[PDB]
C-alpha cells in the first residue's frame, strides 16, 4: 500500500462504506508540516486524501473535553467533560481516571457518534476513546474494550480488522481507534525531540498496519478513514513557572494546577457558591506589569471559547500565557497541553481517506465540533442537536448527504416610517446649534432607500431568528439599522466604510447635540434625562456620526434611535476603536462593511437573553444594559474590490467585546489607549455564528453563494 499510487471501491457485502475514526494523541498540526515526509504511510495519507492545514480544538486543550467533543459535536460545558479532573457540586463526587467514577454515567452528557449509529439501525465498535467504555445513557457500543494503555499498536489495529471480517449482520458501520502516542513522547521531552519523532514513525507503523490490513481485505479504497488528534503539545520550563504563593499570604483554596487554571474552596460542597470566587479574579487581576496569566470570572473570559455553562466549570478561572504554567506552591521540563486552542501549539492535525472524500485536496482550518455532524454524513444518519453547523464540511464530500439551508426569519420589520419633520415629544433632549429641517434627510424616497440599501447592506439586512420580536428598519443616507422597540435600542447597525484617503485630519462628533427620531414612536424611544440619574452608564452612539459624509452627514446619527447604553470606561474603548482602529483597517481592506450592535448574555449560556433573563437596566428605566457588544467587519478577500460591489468570496472579522464598568481586563493603568484597546478587542475575535447565537440575527442571506460555503465564513476564526 505505501509503495502504490493513489487511487466507490467496495467489495462483496459492503453496500455503505465502514467509518474510521483514529486518533493519535498530541499530534499536533506542526507534526505533520513539518516530519510527514519522515513518516511514509500517513505522507500517501496527506498525498492523495484530504487534509486540513489544522483542527482547532475546544478549550481547555485536553485528551477527555475534545475526545467527547469530537464525537458528540458539543462543547464541554454541554457534554459535561470539562476536564480529565473534576467536581460537581451536585453529585458530591470527584471525578478522576485513577477512581471508579470514570465509569459514572452522571458525568457523560449528550449523545456520542456510536449511539447516534446505534439508535439509528446501524451498529458501532470501538477500541479505545473516552466514553467508549462507560455505558453513556445506559448503553455501550455493541463491540467495546475496557482501558488499557500498554496494549500494543498491532493488536488493537488486528482486533479491529478482525471486526470487519464479521458478517453482515454482526459487522459494525462505525469504528474508532485511539493511540498514547505522540502525547507520551511529547510530555517527557517537548515538541521538538528525538523521542517525538520516534513516536511519530511509531504511530505511522500503526496506521500503515491498518492500510495494509484493509488493502488484504480489499477495503483500502471503500473505508472511510478519518485520522486526527485532541489537541497539540507545547514546550515547558521550570523558569516559566507562576506561583500563587507570590500572589496571596496563605492559599486556603483549591487549584487545579497547570495550563488551564480552576479556583474553587477547599471545603466542598458546604462552601461552593459561598465562595468568594469575585475576590480571587481581584486578588490576581493586574498584580505585576509582565504577569504570565490573567484572571478571569467564567462569563468574562472571551465568548468564543464557550466555557462557562456548566457547575463543573468553576468560576475562577486563569488564562496562561503561551509556554508558561500555574502552580499552587514552589512537572515542568518536557512539554504539556491544556492552553487556549487559538495558540498555533494547540493545533491538531486532520487528514480524510475514502471514497466519500475529496482527493488531493487541502481544506483550510475548521474546528472539532464539526466532526459530528460530517460522522453522521458519512453514515446517513441524523445528527442528534449539536454546536457544530450542519452543511459548512460539505466542501469535504465528493457528494454532501446534507443540503443546508437559510434560517427563516421569525419577526418581519414593520412600522417606523417617516410622516411629520416635527416631533411629537423632544424626549428630554437638546441640540442648541439648530435654528430643524434637518429631520428631511431621514425621508428617503424609493431611489435613495434603494441606494443605501445596496452600498450598507451589500450582503442584504440581517435576519432576525425570533419570534414576537417587535422591530423596524431605520433608513439613512450613510447606514441602516435594525430598530428594537422593546428594548427602545437598534439590535444591529450596518454601514460600509469606504477607502480613506488621508489620516491627518479626520472631522469630529458634533458635541452636546442630540434629538429624538420622528419616525419612532415616543414610548419605544429612548430619553436624553435616562443617562443624568445612573452614574456609572452614559449614552454613546451605535453608528459613529462623524465616520461618514460632511456635518450635515452627522446629524442623521445624532438621534435617540442610534443611542445605546454604554459604560464610562467601555465608552473609551468604543471610541478609540471606531476613530483610529476603524479607519486602519478601511485602509487594509479597500473599505469595510461593519455591522455592529447589543448583545445580552446574563445566564452566559451562549445564546440570546429572552426578556425575564436581563438582570441589569439603566437607572429607574426599562432600557436594559448589553453584556457584550459585536462589531462584524465584513471586507472582500480580492482587496481590487469594495464590500458593496465584491462578487467573489468574502473575508470576516467579528468581535465580541464584554460591556464591562472597568477596563482591569486590560490592565490599562498609566498605559495610552494605542497600547492595550486593540489588544482587548483582538482578545475577544468570535466567529460569525458565536455573534449570531448571541444576538437572533442571521447574516449574509443575500449574498449569491451556496449555503454551506456562507457557513464557511460563518464558522471562520481570524487568527493573527
Ligand atoms: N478511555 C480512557 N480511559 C482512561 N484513560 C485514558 C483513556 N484514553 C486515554 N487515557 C489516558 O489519557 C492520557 C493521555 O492524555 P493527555 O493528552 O496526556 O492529557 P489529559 O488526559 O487531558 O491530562 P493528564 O492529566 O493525563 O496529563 P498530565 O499533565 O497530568 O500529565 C501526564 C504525564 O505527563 C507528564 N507531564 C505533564 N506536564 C509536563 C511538563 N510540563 N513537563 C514534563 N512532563 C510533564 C507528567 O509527569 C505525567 O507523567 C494517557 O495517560 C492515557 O492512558
Ligand atoms: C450547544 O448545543 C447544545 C445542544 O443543542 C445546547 O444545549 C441545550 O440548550 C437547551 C437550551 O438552553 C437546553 O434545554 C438543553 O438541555 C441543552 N442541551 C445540552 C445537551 O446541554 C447548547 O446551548 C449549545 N451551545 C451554544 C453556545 O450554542
Ligand atoms: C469492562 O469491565 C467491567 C467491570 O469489570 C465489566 O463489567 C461486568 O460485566 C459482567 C458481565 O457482563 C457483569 O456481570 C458485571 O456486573 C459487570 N461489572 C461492572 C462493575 O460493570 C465489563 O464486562 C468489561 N468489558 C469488557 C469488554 O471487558
Ligand atoms: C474531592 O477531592 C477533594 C480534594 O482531594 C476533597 O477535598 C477535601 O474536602 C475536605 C472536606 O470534605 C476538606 O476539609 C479538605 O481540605 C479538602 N482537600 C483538599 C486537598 O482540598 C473532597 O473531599 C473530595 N470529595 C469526594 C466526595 O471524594
Ligand atoms: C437516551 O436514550 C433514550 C432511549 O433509550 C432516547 O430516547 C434519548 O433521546 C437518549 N438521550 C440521549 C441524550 O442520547
Ligand atoms: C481580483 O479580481 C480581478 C478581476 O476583477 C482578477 O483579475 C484578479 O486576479 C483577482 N485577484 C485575485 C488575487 O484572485
Ligand atoms: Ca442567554
Ligand atoms: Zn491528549
Ligand atoms: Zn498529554
Amino acid at each position: 500500500w505505501v509503495t502504490e499510487a493513489c487511487a466507490p471501491q467496495c467489495p462483496e457485502g459492503f453496500d455503505q462504506p465502514p467509518v474510521i475514526l483514529f486518533s493519535m494523541d498530541g499530534f499536533r498540526a506542526e507534526y505533520l508540516q513539518t516530519w510527514s515526509t519522515l513518516l511514509p504511510n500517513i505522507n500517501k495519507l496527506k498525498t492523495c486524501g484530504l487534509h486540513s492545514k489544522y483542527m482547532r480544538a475546544v478549550y481547555p486543550t485536553k485528551a477527555f473535553p475534545n475526545h467527547y467533543t469530537i464525537v458528540t459535536g458539543l462543547y464541554p460545558e454541554s457534554h459535561g467533560i470539562i476536564d480529565n479532573n473534576m467536581y460537581d457540586v451536585y453529585l458530591n463526587k470527584n471525578f478522576s481516571l485513577s477512581s471508579v467514577e470514570k465509569s459514572n454515567p452522571a458525568w457523560w452528557s449528550g449523545q456520542p457518534i456510536w449511539l447516534t449509529a446505534m439508535y439509528q439501525g446501524l451498529k458501532a465498535a470501538s477500541y479505545y476513546w473516552p466514553g467508549s467504555d462507560v455505558a453513556v445513557n445506559g448503553s455501550f457500543p455493541n463491540i467495546y474494550r475496557n482501558y488499557s494503555n500498554s496494549v500494543p499498536y498491532e493488536s488493537r489495529i488486528a482486533t479491529l480488522l478482525q471486526w470487519l471480517d464479521l458478517p453482515k449482520a454482526e459487522r459494525p458501520s462505525f469504528y474508532t481507534i485511539y493511540v498514547e502516542e505522540p502525547d507520551s513522547a511529547g510530555h517527557k521531552s517537548g515538541p521538538v525531540s528525538a523521542g517525538v519523532i520516534k513516536a511519530l514513525q511509531l504511530v505511522d507503523d500503526a496506521f500503515g498496519m491498518l492500510m495494509e490490513g484493509l488493502k488484504q481485505r480489499n477495503l483500502h479504497n471503500c473505508v472511510n478513514i478519518i485520522v486526527l488528534a485532541d489537541h497539540g503539545m507545547d514546550q515547558t520550563s521550570c523558569d516559566r513557572v507562576e506561583y500563587m504563593t507570590d500572589y496571596f499570604p496563605e492559599i486556603n483554596f483549591y487549584m487545579y494546577q497547570g495550563p488551564a487554571p480552576r479556583i474553587r474552596t477547599r471545603n466542598i460542597p458546604q462552601d461552593f457558591f459561598t465562595f468568594n470566587s469575585e475576590e480571587i479574579v481581584r486578588d490576581l487581576s493586574c498584580r505585576k506589569s509582565d504577569q504570565h496569566f490573567k484572571p478571569y470570572l467564567t462569563p468574562d473570559l472571551p465568548k468564543r471559547l464557550h466555557y462557562a455553562k456548566n457547575v463543573r466549570i468553576d468560576k475562577v478561572h486563569l488564562m496562561v500565557d503561551r509556554q508558561w504554567l500555574a502552580y499552587r506552591n514552589k512537572n515542568c521540563e518536557g512539554g504539556t497541553h491544556g492552553y487556549n486552542n487559538e495558540f498555533k501549539s494547540m493545533e491538531a492535525i486532520f487528514l480524510a481517506h475514502g471514497p466519500s472524500f475529496k482527493e488531493k485536496t487541502v481544506i483550510e482550518p475548521f474546528e472539532n465540533i464539526e466532526v459530528y455532524n460530517l460522522l453522521c454524513d458519512l453514515l446517513h444518519i441524523q445528527p442528534a442537536p449539536n454546536n457544530g453547523s450542519h452543511g459548512s464540511l460539505n466542501h469535504l464530500l465528493k457528494a454532501p448527504f446534507y443540503q443546508p439551508s437559510h434560517a427563516e426569519e421569525l419577526s418581519k420589520s414593520a412600522g417606523c416610517g417617516f410622516t411629520t419633520p416635527l416631533p411629537k415629544d423632544s424626549l428630554n433632549c437638546s441640540c442648541l446649534a439648530l435654528q430643524e429641517q434637518v429631520n428631511q434627510r431621514l425621508n428617503l424616497n424609493r431611489g435613495e432607500v434603494s441606494a443605501t440599501e445596496k452600498t450598507n447592506l451589500p450582503f442584504g439586512r440581517p435576519r432576525v431568528i425570533q419570534k414576537n420580536k417587535d422591530h423596524c428598519l431605520l433608513y439613512h443616507r450613510e447606514y441602516v439599522s435594525g430598530f428594537g422597540k422593546a428594548m427602545k435600542m437598534p439590535m444591529w447597525s450596518s454601514y460600509t466604510v469606504p477607502k480613506p484617503g488621508d489620516t491627518s485630519s479626520l472631522p469630529p462628533t458634533v458635541p452636546d447635540c442630540l434629538r429624538a427620531d420622528v419616525r419612532v414612536d415616543p414610548s419605544e424611544s429612548q430619553k436624553c434625562s435616562f443617562y443624568l440619574a445612573d452614574q456609572n452608564i452614559d449614552h454613546g452612539f451605535l453608528y459613529p456620526p462623524a465616520i461618514k459624509g460632511n456635518n450635515e452627514s452627522q446629524y442623521d446619527a445624532l438621534i435617540t434611535s442610534n443611542l445605546v447604553p454604554m459604560y464610562k470606561e467601555f465608552k473609551k474603548m468604543w471610541d478609540y476603536f471606531h476613530k483610529v482602529l476603524l479607519i486602519k483597517y478601511a485602509i487594509e481592506r479597500n473599505g469595510v462593511n461593519v455591522v455592529s450592535g447589543p448583545i445580552f448574555d446574563y445566564n452566559y449560556d451562549g445564546h440570546f437573553d429572552a426578556p425575564d433573563e436581563i438582570t441589569n437596566y439603566v437607572a429607574g428605566t426599562d432600557v436594559p444594559v448589553p453584556t457584550h457588544y459585536f462589531v462584524v467587519l465584513t471586507s472582500c478577500k480580492n482587496k481590487t474590490h469594495t464590500p458593496d460591489s465584491c462578487p467573489g468570496w468574502l473575508d470576516v472579522l467579528p468581535f465580541v467585546v464584554p460591556h464591562r464598568p472597568t477596563n482591569v481586563e486590560s490592565c490599562p493603568e498609566n498605559k495610552a489607549e494605542d497600547l492595550w484597546v486593540e489588544e482587548r478587542f483582538k482578545a475577544h475575535i468570535a466567529r460569525v455564528r458565536d455573534v449570531e447565537l448571541l444576538t437572533g440575527l442571521d447574516f449574509y442571506q443575500e449574498k449569491t453563494q451556496p449555503v454551506s460555503e456562507i457557513l464557511q465564513l460563518k464558522t471562520y476564526l481570524p487568527t493573527f
